[PDB]
């Protein structure tokens, strides 16, 4: 899979160009530090747009060669020894989304828990599990 | 992907035949009778509904396929999680479709009829069809 | 899919000679529970599952911007959900170069202990076609 991904600040295309240590998944950035307040779920702005490229495949159903696709959102394994957890479990990304990436984190404990901007809870997956790449693309 | 779908009662079935929110990666799950759901328990909620799923065979390293039962993106505005994360549903699986829902609230949380909490999605996250039928080839 | 594991002693490499719960149709590969443990309450414990794994398919064209290795998949079990276990990472994802022990980051959301047995099956192994899985086992 190949990804298109639009930044929505200088700050964040400048995490996203020196992207160090890249599997099958692409690890995404918290942006800006945040307070999670206890017991409640906060919808964290990853301040990114992307489309995701596939090549095109025969399946049973009842315009070009390399298509559109979903693709997934999973939580990063790195998130259990945190008490944040994806709210709807896996995301699912339809083809045609044009809003931002967001992560639905689930703060469990009673307490606060911050996170800080180039932290790393959640990460794209392709259906396929196949390797993925990203261009920085401005639309 | 194709999905062969027994709609278990006439309500159901009306509920299918005018589905307005499947155009789609995903096929929307309706919620199919109001219940309260205990706090800080897990629910079975019968989803009115036996389906199989049909792809074109592959080689690994048309048939009958395994196939995904996921959470919407919209079930994060509630205290629901699919105890289960993803529903796995076997190939050979006949049965009504069942979504293993926790409360994670120390309050009751109600769900009404035409809800959509839950949605079925193939392995290769390709697009979905799906006619009604009466019944399954099962005997 | 194909998979070669490695157990990691002799009283595992048992339990999967003699593997009861898989056969030759599906799409999961349930994983045992290795010796028993409790959880405390209300936390997330890493339960060794005392096996190492790689998985392969048939290549296939892919867009970028025979037998090959591939990535594959955790999922929690159906039965899991009679428990108060919750996989915490929800769906584990294992890369292509892993060749460590798969590991099961369960956590129990009950407040009291829960008793997690040898043979207990909570957890699955699943490939991303949903294709079935053969297993073989392998020192290397
Ligand atoms: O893990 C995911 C899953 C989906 N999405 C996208 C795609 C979906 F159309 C849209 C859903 O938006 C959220 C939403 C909408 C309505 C009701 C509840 C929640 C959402 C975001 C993240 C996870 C789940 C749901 C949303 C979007 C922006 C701000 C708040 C909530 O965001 C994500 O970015 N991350
Ligand atoms: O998310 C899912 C996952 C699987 N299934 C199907 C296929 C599986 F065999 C069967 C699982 O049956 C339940 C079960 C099995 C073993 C141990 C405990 C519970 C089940 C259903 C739904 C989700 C999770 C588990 C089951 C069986 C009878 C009554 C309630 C639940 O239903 C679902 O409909 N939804
Ligand atoms: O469900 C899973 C998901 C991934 N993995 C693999 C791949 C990953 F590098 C390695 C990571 O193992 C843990 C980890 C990674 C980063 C930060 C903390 C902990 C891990 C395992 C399981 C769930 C979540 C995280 C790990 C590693 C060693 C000892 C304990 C836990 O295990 C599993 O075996 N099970």
């Amino acid at each position: 899979m190949h990804l298109k991904i639009v930044c929505l600040s200088d700050e964040v295309r400048e995490m996203y160009k020196n992207h160090k240590t890249h599997d099958s998944g692409l690890d995404l950035f918290i942006v800006k530090d945040e307070v999670l307040k206890p017991k409640s779920t906060t919808f964290v702005k990853l301040g990114i747009k992307a489309i995701a490229l596939q090549y095109k495949s025969n399946y049973y159903y009842k315009k070009s060669n390399i298509v559109n696709t979903s693709f997934l959102l999973f939580p990063r394994s790195s998130i259990s020894k945190t008490p944040l957890r994806l709210a709807n479990s896996i995301g699912l990304i339809d083809a045609g989304y044009r809003g931002e990436i967001i992560a639905a984190l689930d703060n469990t404990s009673d307490q606060e828990y911050h996170i800080k901007k180039n932290d790393k809870l959640v990460q794209l997956v392709s259906f396929t599990g196949e390797p993925l790449s990203f261009e920085l693309v401005e639309e």
